[PDB]
């Protein structure tokens, strides 16, 4: 079997990308942020405090035929930057763009932070990273891709986000007509229950390539691209003005600057995220001064790849016998 849906930015800004997911029978399709970097697929609900939902698409479980209560299992999640959500479980049918799981875990939220109150768009998400994260207690639940994989006619999943643009989530099949060049391999740590690689070094514009270690996680989940203090403060030096704000959070820039772009390495292969990418807008509607794409993972402790330098590749999560993961250029 084989799943292909499209992915949208949420807004003009690509903060988080929504993809289509039909839950139930009949199907309610709910719009749901694919995570590479959590693994529990939750949705806002009927059973959600009403306080805490606003203009979210909700699920019924008891409009669902196929909708079944997991015996005394409960969720609680609580993401590394402030938000989370907790509820109970149910399991149901679960499509992505023609691929079907029966007995998909659908975590139902009771209650949900202010994070995602706020965003209207986004009715839950559907976590990509390994099993093993998995908060359902007493019994851990599997992913999506997990329950899935033994059908797929490849034990993978490829993402293709768009840049203020609409994108690609396949499962089961690699579209080659989707990249350029080839698609570079490199290893993968699950002990931490990522999809954790190493990079091997950055350059910033057409600045000399650094070769170094850097590990990180591969996460679609996270908006922006967070990486050694070193590194980033060797990105923002080359932009006039630029500097790391405290009262704001991070490194903020001059909204009317022309942005370098960056370079991440893949084994010997070279992702170039174009400058463009790392513009996040006004820090506040009027100002002159913009938010930066490219962060400091100081207090967070490991770098993440999240979407600013996920969206310059094509990416194939490989969940075969040893996980690895694919970049190439696009
Ligand atoms: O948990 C994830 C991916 N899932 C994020 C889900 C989420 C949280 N808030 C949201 C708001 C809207 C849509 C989705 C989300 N990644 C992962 S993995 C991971 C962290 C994070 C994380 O929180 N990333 C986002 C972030 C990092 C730093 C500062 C601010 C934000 C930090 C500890 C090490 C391992």
């Amino acid at each position: 079997s084989t799943g292909s849906a499209t992915t949208t930015p949420i807004d003009s800004l690509d903060d988080a990308y929504i993809t289509p997911v039909q839950i139930g029978t009949p199907a309610q399709t709910l719009n749901l942020d694919f995570d590479t970097g959590s693994s529990d697929l939750w949705v806002f609900s009927s059973e959600t405090t009403a306080s805490e939902v606003d203009g979210q698409t909700i699920y019924t479980p008891s409009k669902s035929t196929t909708a079944k209560l997991l015996s005394g299992a409960t969720w609680s999640i609580s993401y590394g930057d402030g938000s989370s959500s907790s509820g109970d479980v149910y399991t149901d049918t679960v499509s992505v763009g023609g691929l079907t799981v029966t007995g998909q875990a659908v975590e139902s939220a009771k209650k949900v932070s202010s994070s995602f109150t706020e965003d209207s768009t986004i009715d839950g998400l559907l976590g990509l990273a390994f099993s093993t994260l998995n908060t359902v207690s007493p019994t851990q639940q599997k992913t999506f891709f997990d329950n899935a994989k033994a059908s797929l006619d490849s034990p993978v999943f490829t993402a293709d986000l768009g840049y203020h643009a609409p994108g690609t989530y396949n499962f089961g099949f690699i579209d080659t007509t989707a990249y350029t060049g080839s698609i570079t391999y490199t290893a993968v740590s699950t002990k931490q229950g990522f999809w954790e690689w190493t990079s091997t070094g950055y350059a910033v514009g057409s600045g000399t390539f650094k070769s170094t270690s850097i590990d990180g996680i591969a996460d679609t989940g996270t908006t922006l691209l967070y990486l050694p203090a070193t590194v980033v403060s060797a990105y923002w030096a080359q932009v006039s003005g630029a500097k790391s704000s405290s009262s704001v959070g991070g490194y903020v820039f001059p909204c009317s600057a022309t942005l370098p772009s960056f370079t991440f390495g893949v084994g010997s292969a070279r992702i170039v995220i174009p400058g463009d990418y790392i513009d996040f807008g006004p820090i506040s509607t009027g100002s002159s001064s913009c938010f930066g794409g490219i962060q400091s993972s100081a207090g967070i402790g490991i770098n993440i790849f999240g979407d600013v330098a996920l969206k310059a590749a094509f990416v194939v999560f490989n969940g075969a016998t040893t996980p690895t993961l694919g970049f190439a250029s696009k």
